[PDB]
């Protein structure tokens, strides 16, 4: 499938920047800007811009875009707006999007429709807790939505020393061709890589070898847009990942590291389909999913928001993901008896230690290194440096 | 191809005897209405109450996906308590009991978490309190039981309306016998006024212009659980019969039947269920207007659902491949024309919305609605209904 970038072609860029100057403008924040990037680069192919009411309904009710062939798209990609914004811009055939004083895109032939936040949130997240970090933001947004045809002007760069890893779906496909990959397997992550993740990646690599693939390539694809405030920063995670690769826990010769530009929504089984379909767009043939993907603890009752087995189950059954195979895994934990990461077994409960991100910080605070084989020692060292800086 | 879950009539004695030998689970009236839905084949190709994978599929995608795509947008599930689960977990089969009577065998059971709050948020698109169906869900247990269902004796309600309770198979057989060349279906839960009739008449005429010679109307009122302030089924049936009596709808080209499903008031999610059920009964066209399956927010009074969403979602919904959706704009009483007409804003002051409360008010006042809003005899049935309220 062809990736539909929404960037104005190089030759036509100046003429478009000229037109953008004369139009009215809407100011957008960093998160909207990240959604603009997701759209420009083609991650939400075949959308031509921010969702009109028709696509919005399709993704909310069916988790698929239906016009052009069934293709999975389970999250709204929408632009919000106040009644003030609406009354100002309603009745014009185009306006410019503005971020940090710069006119970043043109939205053409806009349509205004009701946000209906309660329904959107209930269907997207399975809850309307306004203490959910992303939902909190949605609830602070306007009651109107704007759809339309999006024309993105200047290519998006963040100028933070990580732009070299922000490869488009097209750049990623070119990369895999250059490497002579005969199978690409993808691992989405928002956390530091431990050897449970590596176990999933290594076992997927072995499964691909056993099927007859000779040059399977890992796409290690950390998420790089908005995350909740207690998540490990992207720069610190990038450093931690490099340490894992340097230690050879993952092989740097058969691995591609890129940053996935999407905001994190913590919407569990609905979001896992979004993470999946975006890797499909980038040329992934296999997608790894473990326990409780895209999940978080309910804010209040510290219980899992989503049932931990559901992400894999739902993704396994999901339509509009035909060209990519799901590789599901059960929980991996540290096996004390074998002194390595292993798949959890209830018949041997007390063999296993579970170490969460909260447990990791506390361990560091207490001058501890995690057990041998839980994490590459060098990568742990990077983590201890992150925890120390939190002071 | 309907998959009835009733046991064949010559296998029935064996099945009732087998059912006697089993542990039992008592079910309520609404549960019983869902057993009837399943038994009659309205949820084809379901084998019984949903297992976890089907439940996940319909919550997340509005479709069954195993070896084909068929629309199914509502959980058809059997709830259980922790005590019920404790007792029945490990049974290869058990009976369902309603009013001391064994009505069904559930075989090869599987228990999975209900996750009520998540279920409700995805199904109703709301976490609002005081929804009438959601309120019954919240009172139920945290476990669900799926499995293969064999229903026993034909379900009768013995209320004087069982002759309207046709299975999809009987409806198809009926259409054949009337030489129908097209069946258009109309779902309803309210009294029929002449705006409803306008939708039906214009579908009839559009079907004639399209080439069909014997189009049949399936007037198909919903007959299972409904909220407290809705008009009782027996009264709605008398009111519809008056409408046909007056020939606002032609009794010769119309089949009246009662759809057994509980009413969930879930808007766009529920309209798909209403639509797919008529597809099973051989409907080729399905009429939908504004706010189908909708209701006001108990608190704010604002529409729970955006009124145009039902028709929009339905027209683009998957798994309804042999049925044509016939979407309509708002019909309302036109004063300048003295008749029911399609709502238009340039002439907005010519229109009046005549609701259930406008009608109850005119009833306690000896006033009729304007001429052309309803058939005179049908209005009379309603005045008798309102009389009986106090
Ligand atoms: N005034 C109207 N204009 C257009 N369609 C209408 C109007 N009133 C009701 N309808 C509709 O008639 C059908 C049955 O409506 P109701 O019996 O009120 O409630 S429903 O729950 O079954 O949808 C629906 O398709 C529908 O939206
Ligand atoms: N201990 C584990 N066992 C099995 N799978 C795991 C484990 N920890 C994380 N996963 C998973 O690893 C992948 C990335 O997890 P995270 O980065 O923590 O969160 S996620 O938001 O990207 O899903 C997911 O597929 C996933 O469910
Ligand atoms: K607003
Ligand atoms: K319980």
């Amino acid at each position: 499938y062809e990736v539909k970038e929404l960037y104005v072609p190089e030759n036509k860029l100046h003429l478009a920047k000229t037109d953008a100057e004369t139009l009215p403008a809407l100011k957008i924040n960093k998160v909207d800007m990240q959604w603009v990037q997701v759209l420009a680069e083609g991650w939400a192919t075949p959308l031509n811009g921010f969702m009109r009411e028709r696509e919005y309904l399709q993704c909310l009710h069916f988790d698929c875009l239906l016009d052009g062939g069934v293709i999975n798209l389970s999250v709204p990609i929408v632009l919000t707006a106040t009644h003030e914004d609406k009354e100002r811009l309603d009745g014009c055939t185009a306006f410019a999007l503005m971020y940090e004083g710069r006119r970043v895109a043109i939205l053409r032939n806009p349509e205004f429709f009701e946000h209906r936040k309660e329904e959107r949130c209930a269907r997207q997240w399975g809850t309307t807790c306004k203490n959910h970090p992303y939902i909190k933001m949605v609830m602070e947004q306007g009651d109107w939505l704007i759809g339309g045809d999006l024309q993105v002007l200047d290519r998006v760069y963040w100028n933070d020393g990580l732009d070299q890893y922000r490869l488009t779906p097209t750049e990623l496909k070119q990369k895999f061709k250059d490497m002579n990959a005969d199978a690409v397997f993808a691992f989405q992550l928002r956390n530091p890589v431990h050897n449970g993740h590596a176990l999933l990646m290594q076992d997927t690599h072995k499964q691909l070898l056993e099927r007859g693939y000779r040059r399977p390539v890992l796409l290690l694809h950390p998420l790089g847009g908005w995350t909740k405030d207690d998540d490990v920063p992207l720069m610190w995670r990038m450093k931690q990942h490099a340490a894992v690769l340097e230690e050879g826990v993952l092989n740097p010769e058969t691995t591609v590291v890129a940053i996935f530009p999407s905001p994190m929504m913590y919407a569990g089984p609905t979001e896992v389909q979004w993470h999946c379909r975006a890797r499909m767009v980038a040329g992934a043939n296999f997608y790894i999913v473990g326990r409780d993907p895209a999940g978080m603890p309910h804010p209040e009752t510290g219980k899992d928001l989503y049932e931990p087995s559901h992400g894999a189950k739902v993704l396994t059954m999901a339509p509009g993901l035909i060209t990519l195979e799901i590789v599901p895994f059960r929980v991996a934990a540290y096996n004390k008896k074998k002194k390595r990461m292993d798949y959890y077994d209830s018949e041997h409960h007390e063999d296993f230690e579970f170490i969460s991100g909260t447990r990791m910080r506390k361990l560091a605070r207490e001058g501890q290194k995690p057990p041998e084989g839980f994490m590459a020692p060098k990568a742990w060292t990077v983590l201890t440096e992150y925890y120390k800086s939190l002071e």
